[PDB]
């Protein structure tokens, strides 16, 4: 990633990007628009176009008014867990909301980096038009699906490894060579997405 692209990416990103009321730590907000701004610049100037808002919270999920309907509900395989969604630091989709802080693998999440897996769920959603679920993708899932590990929900899942292998793509170069050497055809058809 170059500097000037990044600088670039975080100006659009002002356009995406919403900070919360609360309090939170600034320079790690920051952070996670740096992260954010190596996705492809026009991945999010189609964001923008969408009027997609990556809302970050200062808080709990389930304590944002719109996501207050979340308060409680154990999500889908959590059962036994006494984890609720009042536990998860993020979603994509539709919409974008993540917990400032909680960007790394373990930070009550299993991805390699939270920010750039659930925007990934929204860029695949809004952008391109469930691309996870195509025949294309599907192939290529069917057969590298289990190479990022967490094979019971990655594995499962196209739309799930979809969006980890998108935010290896873009987290940092460690992580996409790793992308490279374990799902090549993956890497391959992120980078053709991009062209
Ligand atoms: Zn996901």
């Amino acid at each position: 990633m170059d500097s000037t692209t990044i600088q670039q990416n975080k100006d659009t990103l002002s356009q995406i990007v919403v900070f919360p009321t609360g309090n939170y730590d600034k320079n790690e907000a920051n952070a996670m628009v740096n992260r954010l701004a190596n996705i492809d610049g026009k991945y999010l100037n189609a964001l923008k176009q969408n009027n997609l808002k990556i809302k970050l919270l200062s808080g709990k999920l389930t304590d944002e008014k719109e996501y207050a309907y979340l308060k409680g509900v154990v999500p889908k395989g959590w059962e036994g867990t006494g984890k609720t969604w009042d536990d998860v630091p993020g979603l994509g989709g539709s919409t974008v909301a993540l917990r400032i802080g909680f960007s790394n693998k373990g930070k009550g999440h299993d991805a390699i980096n939270l920010e750039l897996h659930e925007t990934a769920h929204a860029i695949d959603h809004i952008v391109l038009n469930d691309i996870s679920k195509s025949a294309q993708f599907k192939q290529i899932f069917a057969k590298e699906g289990r190479s990022l590990g967490n094979v019971n929900y990655l594995g499962v899942y196209p739309e799930e490894f979809f969006a980890e292998s998108f935010a290896y793509y873009y987290l940092n170069q460690d992580t996409n060579s790793k992308l490279k050497s374990a799902c090549p055809q993956t890497y391959s058809f992120l980078q053709n997405l991009a062209k």
